[PDB]
């Protein structure tokens, strides 16, 4: 199997799908990456995590250098085995999570020094992410907050460019690193399109396998989200993934794949999971409701999920108001296998060249 | 597939090994019900209980007659069909929950008056049974409570009695309950000899399909429990099921079996996996402790089950110490995995006549 391997293999206007290929699995992209950032997917065995369609699971250098700690994961064997997850893993570098939920944070060229007192850079995001035996790589890089002045977004874009130049060379210093993972760029300029690109510019300049669409879903809204999408995917590379981050509700996801993003990850399907929110094709519902009390449906009519097989939303109803964690098990079990199906959806739909009716039917109907 | 049928395959001084037959499926005995008072053995999928070997779970007609109700479960199919669980269930008839967890109780000769404003007796538990589908229907009694004196134990055990005749007539009236469940009466009389003779002897004079020994396991300690099962077993039907009602430790059920009790159930595999202990053949450990955080071995070093042949005890001291759900589903299904084994263990033992001898091993090992 490749180190990394990107092969697009039918197109719908900006829409692309296709895989790929890795060490430990192929990826086929558009691709959702359930969250796991305690080494967990929250209420799933990793069995149920594959067995509801997910191809690569998203993980976070800050948690995880937090607890269990790096160097432990990798004495125990590094994250996979850890964890039980012998697929892809893709790593965040700590950019964003330290400045979201450090009590107090100390910015500098150098990095950034937080109380949980740490210490992330370049390097040594690099070098966490070696430890826990990552296969995709994030630069380490800064998500600038919304909103910003151009002047703002334009120092902020600068070192997190300068910043992406360092995470390369560590990546490239690590001989098996570089010989097995793959490392990716981030994006950032805040909405502004010249600084988007020249951060994109930047970016191509130092090459990568992949480029991430940063600081994005941090407030903005799916109108301005989608409007800096418009101008910035298509100054990334078109023939490397390009990866929207922390992006987001199933509407989000069908706009994003029009605008040519190939990857996502978010906490919704399984934080709204637990929460008592399960996603349907006719849009989400909150189980807890009680017009759910003695409805004998599956959560979703449609949904070829074990969780929709099996129990009716008055059991679920029934477990979320007891506080049965049982009931976060299924209802994050379907919404997994939902997001997945809608992947699945949108591939198939961009490979027959029908994915323009696909997201013309998806909405009509999610939003009836 | 008969109604209920009860074979001895094999004896040991006063332990027996042998099989109850059901509708829904084979008992093996001794036997070790999980307990899913809510509806759900929690954090586990009816599936994977099946799959640590339990052949039988206990419900609760007190919790279920609250949330959801039992008319809603019945309007929704059963219990059965409700939890998606196809295999036997018992249900406890509410005498002992309705005393423990009701804010407040009016106890008089028709039955019980409590706020969760409901009630309970004879007939309304056996409806209540009726309506969840229960396999094994348990008599309507009033476990009395620890210590009490012996005219206290008289009246409350004679009280029993009496709703015992009234929880079989109600049973014996309604045609399909007859024909498709079981009913199991409940022996009283607290530590007293002559109470426990005269109560087994007013339940021998009705006659049920399984005999329980109640009133123990409520805070008198193993010495004493044994010392009451000593002389109450053998007052019981020999040809039918002796059931010891909330028991127990590991311990306590080797103890229990050699003193001839077929029937077990206990929330401390599934209470105490949440909270962090694990069972083990070298006694119980606390994942918890700073020990574990890179103990690469398995929870318990012979276990077969899959929690145990997959993931670390470091993995599961993280997930504990990190409040994840996994950390729940893990430690629990391990446990209950562990508790049948020893089941298996000992009915294995009994069959080959080497029961004593494995209760010494065990014994030797476990408290090392
Ligand atoms: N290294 C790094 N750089 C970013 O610019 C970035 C930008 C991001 N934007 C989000 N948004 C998360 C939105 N999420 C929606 C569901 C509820 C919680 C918040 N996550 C992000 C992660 C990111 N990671
Ligand atoms: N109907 C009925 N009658 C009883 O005499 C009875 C006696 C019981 N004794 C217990 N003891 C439960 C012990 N358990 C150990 C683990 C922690 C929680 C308490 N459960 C019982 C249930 C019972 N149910
Ligand atoms: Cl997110
Ligand atoms: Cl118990
Ligand atoms: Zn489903
Ligand atoms: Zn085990």
């Amino acid at each position: 199997r490749p180190r990394f391997s990107f092969s697009i293999a039918a197109r719908e206007g900006k829409a692309r799908t296709g895989t790929i290929e890795m060490k430990r699995g192929v990826i086929r992209t558009p691709a959702f990456m359930p969250v796991g950032t305690a080494a967990t997917v929250k209420a799933l065995k990793p069995e149920t995590v594959r067995a509801t369609g997910a191809d690569i699971i998203l993980g976070n250098t800050y948690h995880l250098m937090l607890r269990p700690g790096a160097e432990r994961i990798a004495k125990l064997g590094g994250l996979h085995s850890f964890m039980g997850w012998d697929r892809p893993i893709l790593t965040d570098s700590g950019g964003y999570q330290v400045m979201s939920l450090s009590s107090l944070t100390k910015q500098s060229e150098e990095g950034v020094t937080f109380k949980s007192r740490h210490m992330l850079s370049p390097e040594r995001s690099i070098e966490i992410q070696h430890l826990l035996g990552s296969d995709i790589v994030m630069a380490f890089d800064e998500c600038t907050p919304y909103p910003a002045t151009p002047s703002r977004a334009a120092s902020s874009m600068e070192r997190s460019m300068r910043w992406a130049k360092r995470s390369r060379d560590a990546f490239d210093s690590r001989k098996e690193q570089a010989e097995n993972a793959a490392l990716f760029g981030i994006q950032q300029g805040s909405v502004f399109e010249n600084l988007r690109q020249q951060s994109a510019d930047a970016l191509a300049e130092i090459g990568f396998d992949g480029y991430a669409v940063g600081g994005l879903a941090v407030g903005e809204g799916q109108d301005e989200m989608f409007r800096v999408l418009d101008f910035s995917v298509p100054m990334l590379p078109d023939d490397k993934p390009h990866y929207l981050m922390g992006v987001g509700k199933p509407d989000d996801i069908v706009g994003a794949v029009e605008r040519g993003i190939d990857m996502f990850d978010c906490v919704l399907p399984t934080r709204s999971g637990r929460n008592g929110q399960a996603f349907t094709w006719d849009g989400p519902i909150n189980i807890r409701n009680a017009r759910f009390s003695e409805d004998l449906k599956p959560l979703d009519s449609e949904c070829h999920c074990a969780v929709c097989q099996k129990w009716s939303r008055a059991y679920i109803h029934h477990l979320i108001r007891a506080g049965e964690i049982l009931g976060a098990m299924l209802m994050t079990e379907h919404n997994i296998a939902f997001y997945q199906q809608l992947m699945q959806k949108i591939r198939d739909s961009i490979s027959e060249g029908r994915f323009s009716q696909f997201a013309q039917d998806f909405r009509a109907r999610y939003f009836a």
